């Protein structure tokens, strides 16, 4: 019994990461196979990152002037190229810890463990969620850049986001491993405002479920409600709307339980407009949304990796 | 910027993780040099824990009788004895990931990481604070035990921490790896009560200056006080009282932000006084004791391992 914001180990992941220099920038790399994989930005000075013209950048850029250390060993850059926002240096060692690994690009809602590093050095593990707004709300200090998220499927490590940006309101913004961005999120020092941060409803519909199987249980009450009722509610709170594939996704917790998930829908929509009334569930005295269906069974059923 | 729970990278501690099976009860070991650290309740029927003799029962137990299995390579037992709460496996190989470690018996209110595992496999880290009533409040389940809490100096390991035990109440008991329980829980499956599970206003405070450093100061009064002051407040609210020793550890954190120590404790005060109104500090609706003035420095100062 408890439960508790849990991270991924993070052992597989602690293996990939490297220190990145160009010029006066350091941050973290990711190697994997004979690539490591960091932000496009290590080529950029911080009067550069006001208005940086990339393209124009990396032709003044070789192969030599990429300085990638693994531990205390230094690393031979044999090429390099751009995708989208991130650089892929191609190196003469494949990286011997390499775990089994795909690139993922996650969903809002969808949680992740961030290995915060600095220097090419492990700092602390935390869960993230991807935000409705595309933001994540981590703790990510100079030097951050380039460290990663990632999710595990029992020997696999199946990574969904490298850290770029901070914004102007100390929220955070990068890229999947193809160097896309999450949101509309750009790699230059310019006005960036995030869209409404809204409740992940669905993981504080599992959340509840987790205090149930825990034994909080003074917030079930006696109503049902309906999905296009509680909507009306969810959206005047801020609440992602409740979809059936979500209502599908909680079969699970519902069976287990024996809560059908309108009944749990309608012991949220009093919790939102009665409060807590200064009372805690699994020791919060808010709402948690930061953990996914699929993050509850886990933690409730002890997987492994 | 940004301030999340965040726990150690548990690389080092996933390298020492293996199963123990002693007839039909199997649990996690702790493999450092050619040695395994388990629960001495590994030798237990759940019939058993209600009234162990351990010295009787195992003297029915040989070597070949502890089954140690890392990965799913099988380790040969050729000694085994009991410390306390502990047994030691001595074993034929030295386990090659043993890094640099420690054992060491924490104080109520430190911090560590918990490795929560299950049939020597690891499921996900988390960040505990042993508790002023010799309780942690983890996220364990039917072979969890044998589970290490931990703390990181650069490349050096300091297990604090081994799990043994739910109480009645779901909250958690276990030893240090001398095999001494924390508090007055035994290893039996009998009446065991919790005392008051007070605040740790140390880290309450520690908590405030990780806040004001992150741009949450909207909680900043007018006001001081004094330790005897505060401390009539804090024992009203089940909070431990604050010590000369503690405003000591706070200085470095007064010294970076402006705010005398005192001056914290008046907004305390008043936070305790008045509550929260609604708002949040850090995204917590509660005041958060499970960060030590330690762990703010390193957080705050990008310290890695």
């Amino acid at each position: 019994s408890g439960f508790r914001k849990m991270a991924f180990p993070s052992g597989k992941v602690e293996g990939c990461m490297v220190q990145v220099t160009c010029g006066t920038t350091t941050l973290n790399g990711l190697w994997l196979d004979d690539v490591v994989y960091c932000p496009r930005h290590v080529i950029c000075t911080s009067e550069d990152m006001l208005n940086p013209n990339y393209e124009d950048l990396l032709i003044r850029k070789s192969n030599h002037n990429f300085l990638v250390q693994a531990g205390n060993v230094q690393l031979r850059v044999i090429g390099h190229s751009m995708q989208n926002c991130v650089l892929k240096l191609k190196v003469d060692t494949a990286n011997p810890k390499t775990p089994k690994y795909k690139f993922v690009r996650i969903q809002p809602g969808q949680t992740f463990s961030v290995l915060a590093c600095y220097n090419g050095s492990p700092s602390g593990v935390y869960q993230c969620a991807m935000r409705p707004n595309f933001t994540i709300k981590g703790s990510f200090l100079n030097g951050s850049c380039g460290s990663v998220g990632f999710n595990i499927d029992y020997d696999c490590v199946s990574f969904c986001y490298m850290h770029h940006m901070e914004l102007p309101t100390g929220v955070h913004a990068g890229t999947d491993l193809e160097g896309n961005f999450y949101g509309p999120f750009v790699d230059r020092q310019t006005a960036q405002a995030a869209g409404t941060d809204t409740t992940i409803t669905v993981n504080v519909l599992a959340w509840l479920y987790a205090a149930v199987i825990n034994g909080d249980r003074w917030f079930l009450n006696r109503f049902t409600t309906t999905l296009n009722d509680f909507n009306l509610v969810a959206m005047k709170y801020n609440y992602e709307p409740l979809t059936q594939d979500h209502v599908d996704i909680l079969g699970p917790l519902s069976a287990q339980t024996g809560i059908a998930v309108l009944d749990m829908c309608a012991s949220l929509k009093e919790l939102l407009q009665n409060g807590m009334n200064g009372r805690t569930i699994l020791g919060s005295a808010l709402l948690e949304d930061e953990f996914t269906p699929f993050d509850v069974v886990r933690q409730c059923s002890g997987v492994t990796f």
